[PDB]
């Protein structure tokens, strides 16, 4: 089996390169950041503009959505991290403490927490409610390129230029793992499975790789793809099939069969390095985006 995905929509609209997509967790919304300082909202079915988000004085890296889809988070150059009521289009708080850039974010399942990762080497525990660092993590010797939960949120996953990934106890905030494999690649993302038996880590060595993390086993590689530079996201997409979803320096949208490690499809279209995509919760739909000379987003449909 293999996947028919077809293009449907392209959005336009970010004035940069986008950074980051993501689904809202309700199905209803597509969210983008992008180097041009703002965060957009779209129809995730139609694609249709919903409305600008703005405040963030730099370019943003990533964005966020809370388990409820009524907030979002973002990491941008200003150091900072924003909480959007999204509804209003209101900064909540304004998250600071943060040495460097914020390159990465996540809120934890119950929304009352926020990850964030940093070109400062940290990896940061913000409390929703108040705005406040309640921990500062020394998580690595070199940028954070991902933060995530898992599925309970009581452990974080962190990833860095510095070759490693990292397991850590959200409440005590203790290294729990330190997962690297024979050649030290820069690790440019990480994420929990959605069972969260699993982390799925991105090298740039054109490589991505499965590990069982308590067992500090890979099990699963998928490559083909192009990833050498830039921290692109991917994805596990269980809608359908069960894939492997990420985006491309060759301008390309990868998709794997999770267990077997082939690829299944490519997605043609974009005319820059797809930086990001992301696997709606319901439906068979990809989101993807891309770099400077593209600044578009695409709907994909299976």
């Amino acid at each position: 089996v293999k996947p028919n995905y077809a293009l449907k929509f392209t959005l336009a609209g970010h004035t940069k390169a986008v950074s980051s997509v993501k689904f809202s967790p309700n199905g209803e919304w597509l969210a983008s950041s992008s180097a041009d300082k703002l965060i957009k909202i779209w129809g995730a079915y139609d694609g249709k503009f919903e409305k600008t988000i703005s405040g963030h004085k730099l370019g943003i890296s990533d964005v966020a959505w809370s388990s409820d889809s009524n907030l979002l988070v973002s990491a941008s150059d200003d150091k900072t991290l924003k909480i959007w009521d999204v509804s209003s289009g209101k900064c909540l708080k304004t998250l600071k403490g943060h040495s460097n850039y914020v390159f990465c974010c996540n809120f934890n399942p119950q929304s009352n927490l926020i990850v964030s990762g940093s070109f400062d080497e940290s990896v940061r525990i913000w409390d929703v409610k108040t705005g406040k660092c309640l921990k500062t993590l020394p998580a690595h010797s070199d940028p954070v390129s991902a933060v995530h939960f898992n599925r309970d949120g009581s452990l974080i996953v962190s990833s860095s230029y510095d070759g490693l990934c990292r397991i850590w106890d959200t409440a005590s905030g203790q290294c729990l793992k330190t997962l690297i494999d024979d050649d030290n690649p820069p690790v440019s993302f990480v994420k929990f499975s959605p069972n969260g038996k699993y982390i799925l880590a991105a090298t740039l060595d054109n490589t991505l790789k499965l590990w069982d993390y308590s067992k500090g086993k890979c099990l699963k590689t998928y490559t083909g793809h192009k990833n050498e530079k830039y921290c692109i996201f991917a994805n596990f997409s269980v809608t359908g099939g069960k894939w492997i979803v990420s985006g491309s320096e060759d301008n390309l949208v990868y998709i794997w069969n999770l267990q077997t490690k082939e690829i299944v499809q490519k997605l043609q279209g974009h005319t820059d390095v797809v930086i990001s995509t992301a696997c709606h919760p319901t439906e068979n739909i990809i989101a993807s985006a891309a770099l400077e000379n593209d600044k578009t987003i695409k709907l994909w449909k299976s």
